RNA sequence: AUUGAAAGUUGUAGUAUGCGGUCCUUGCGGCUGAGAGCACUUCAGGAGUUGCCCGCGCCAGC
């Protein structure tokens, strides 16, 4: 079990929830976006068998193959090691997909962007073959964007380091199943990308009344039997 | 190539046009750098010293 661990340094990201007008940005990246991020790496890097006539079909094939080798559909999670905040921008995001308004209609559209310096996201891979493991190491890098195109995310580092069974408080995100079994934040993040399903996840960021903006913090849930280390500091990760 | 795919919150706009920090005003009037004062008093340009000693206006001239 070689678990992928990558760190992304980005100014902002604007993956949002289902809402009209306002697109409320997710507090933490959903697993579907995270898995599509490296499914793009799969389809670009070795398009010999993972590229098809349709971009949607090739992306779906990559998603199916990448999820076949995960321990669970709810596998990937992020780690808010830097604090998170939310800002809003009124842009000229013209709305012309709804019925009417032709093609020359442009109106004020408010989009929410989440700011955090860096995040640590881990993909859980189960006994992947070495020959494809080298390609998957390469695909861990070049995670260019997360969600909206203007969410430029540059992966500073990526590696395959085994958890080696430590005990640490939870830092990476986890589904709202082990958290209940043992400052509460619950969300739905659509585990799988929707193409032409929904699960409940815990969120380990709490409020701090430090300034005018309330911003986000750490919750450190109780001990987990498995843990993963980065540069000598241990953090909690859970796997079914 | 992922709550995804395309998406200027934009185009025109003098914080301007006029306005003496100005007019009158002796740094002026009176005032000895003045009054008393020997650059004086005593002094030989003085003592001694030959303008010396020798010398035919000379011999022949009716």
């Amino acid at each position: 079990m070689d678990i992928l661990l990558v760190c992304l340094r980005f100014p902002f990201f604007s993956v949002a929830k289902r809402s009209y007008q306002v697109r409320t940005s997710f507090l933490l990246p959903p697993p579907s976006a995270l898995k599509g991020a490296l499914a793009k790496g799969l389809i670009l890097l070795k398009p010999e068998k993972y590229a098809s006539s349709s971009l949607d079909e090739a992306a779906l094939k990559a998603i199916k193959e990448i999820e076949s080798k995960l321990v669970d559909i709810k596998a990937v999670s992020v780690a808010p090691l830097s604090p998170l905040i939310r800002n809003a921008f009124l842009l000229k995001r013209l709305r012309n997909l709804e019925s009417g308004s032709n093609a020359e209609k442009s109106d004020a559209m408010r989009r929410e962007y989440t700011f955090t310096r860096e995040l640590l996201v881990a993909y859980i891979f189960k006994n992947l073959t070495q020959e494809e493991k080298n390609l998957y190491l390469k695909a861990a890098m070049l995670i260019d964007v997360i969600g909206d195109t203007e969410s430029l995310a540059t992966p500073v580092w990526a590696s395959f380091v085994k958890p080696e069974d430590k005990k640490a408080p939870l830092a990476f995100s986890a589904p709202y199943t082990e958290i209940y079994s043992l400052r509460m934040y619950i969300e739905k993040m659509r585990v799988s990308p929707e193409y032409s399903q929904e699960e409940i996840f815990y969120l380990p960021i709490e409020e701090r009344r430090y300034k005018r903006i309330v911003y986000y913090a750490r919750i450190y849930p109780p001990e987990v039997e498995k843990a993963l280390t980065v540069d000598g500091e241990v953090l909690g990760i859970w796997i079914p």
